[PDB]
């Protein structure tokens, strides 16, 4: 695998031991061969599990998620996918790693897609080797891959709202269930319904993942209600997955706004990863996968692939050259390579709107490409009436940094800034000049 100009897809089935058995062997061989190596974890939680798998190997953990005193003599770095793309974008020296290992390489967040594009381009240039670890590489059509033990697969109607009757099978179960929902708001409703029926429920989403995931270890629970983030190597001691088979798809309309379309079917890759949370113990056959819909290739036209091109257009590669998306996922977007390349000061603004502003890539790009500086929030208030953001069926209101109460009405409307109460709270703070 470790020969320059090679990209290997390590596609062993979910739970085959890619992270705990194969990765340490790759890292040992890399160190023997004096390959400057990066290991890319999708989340802080996976980063911490990798430290356990790699314990004693000389690895620099470029994350506060791990408490280790480094030798200063590691030639293997571990960081999150997002950290890699972030450091590429910033005026910070990122080593030209000889070996690029991406764990949970199916992750479809923009920074993960961008990271794959950059890495696969360096490999295509003959500059580096790469290993993408995933059961479900891009364009996989198999929602039912092999498992460590047999899974009972049942197509069944799955609730997406509170219910009073008609789903006894949900609550009659005595084991532990991981339940994939299409949104935080949908999980909040199902979670309240299960809590009312006497169940102990933990909710996971991107924003809450590290804190809340720890509860799955520290307390007894009946249900984990999770968004798609738990597709990314999150492991549970569960005997059932309930899968809505639905997700939200961000869609750019007319180059002008972003809506969260759906819910609509997940990809085969997503369904396989959701299912893949169970059947992982060869000694516990008969874990259950209950699935409420079909799969479809809903990554086609999904805004994350356009956002990945906005990131890659702003990463230095060599002179004016620009990294391509990883070939198998390159047709998910219709983008002119280099169309999103920004001049130095607009690029810095773009980066800061994402890193400090916590804005979605697309919205950060609209603001930066308009020549607005990071701290200039006038655009959060001067949009069309139809861009009015609503809070409890009334226009959301903030006090501007000038001390004026205004309706939140952004010039560019990205549905991700108000997809749930926490998102809207964060965006209100942004519009008020509080970060
Ligand atoms: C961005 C970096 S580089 C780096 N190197 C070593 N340790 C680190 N931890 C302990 C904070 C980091 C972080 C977070």
């Amino acid at each position: 695998m470790l020969k320059k100009k090679q990209l290997t897809v390590l596609d062993l089935h979910p739970g085959a031991g890619k992270t705990r058995r194969v990765l340490p062997e790759i890292v040992r061989e890399a160190i023997k061969k004096r390959l400057r190596t990066v290991i890319l974890a999708p989340t802080r939680v996976v980063a911490a599990e990798m430290e356990e798998a790699l314990r004693g190997l000389p690895v620099r953990y470029m994350t506060t998620a791990v408490n280790v005193t480094h030798s200063g003599t590691e030639i293997v770095d571990l960081m999150c996918h997002a950290t890699f793309t972030s450091r590429l974008l910033q005026p910070i020296r990122v080593p030209n790693y000889n070996l690029n290992i991406m764990d949970e390489a199916h992750f479809t967040d923009p920074s993960s897609i961008a990271a794959r594009g950059y890495i696969s381009t360096r490999v295509e240039m003959g500059e580096a080797a790469a290993i993408f670890m995933t059961a479900t590489p891009p364009g996989t059509r198999d929602a039912f891959p092999d498992s460590n033990s047999p899974i009972m697969d049942t197509e069944v109607e799955v609730p997406e709202r509170a219910w009073s009757s008609g789903f006894d099978w949900v609550t009659d179960h005595s084991g532990k269930t991981v339940w994939f929902v299409p949104s935080v708001r949908n999980g909040n409703e199902i979670a309240a319904c299960l809590t009312k029926a006497g169940k102990r429920v933990i909710q996971l989403s991107r924003k809450t993942f590290e804190t809340e995931f720890q509860k799955t270890k520290n307390q007894e629970w009946d249900f984990v209600i999770t968004t798609d983030i738990s597709e990314m190597g999150a492991n549970f001691k569960a005997d059932r997955v309930i899968d809505s088979r639905r997700c939200l798809k961000p869609v750019i309309l007319d180059g002008e706004r972003v809506i969260l379309a759906g819910p609509m079917p997940v990809t085969h890759a997503s369904a396989a990863q959701r299912r893949g949370r169970i059947g992982r113990n060869p000694n516990k056959p008969g874990d259950e996968y209950m699935y409420g819909g079909g799969c479809a290739e809903t990554d086609e036209g999904h805004a994350h692939w356009l956002e990945a091109r906005m990131l890659l257009d702003n990463i230095y590669l060599q002179d004016g050259l620009i990294a391509s998306l990883y070939r198998p996922e390159a047709d998910k977007v219709a983008a002119i390579e280099g169309e999103f390349k920004l001049r130095t000061e607009q690029r810095k603004t773009f980066v800061e709107l994402m890193k400090r502003g916590d804005l979605p890539v697309w919205l950060a790009y609209q603001v930066a490409s308009a020549g607005i500086t990071y701290t200039d929030r006038r655009w959060c208030f001067d949009g069309t009436t139809n861009n009015t953001i609503m809070e409890d069926s009334v226009p959301a209101e903030v006090w501007t940094k000038y001390g004026e109460k205004r309706v939140l009405k952004p010039r560019w409307m990205d549905a991700r800034v108000c997809s749930d109460h926490a998102a809207l709270k964060s965006f209100k703070e942004f519009a008020a000049g509080k970060r």
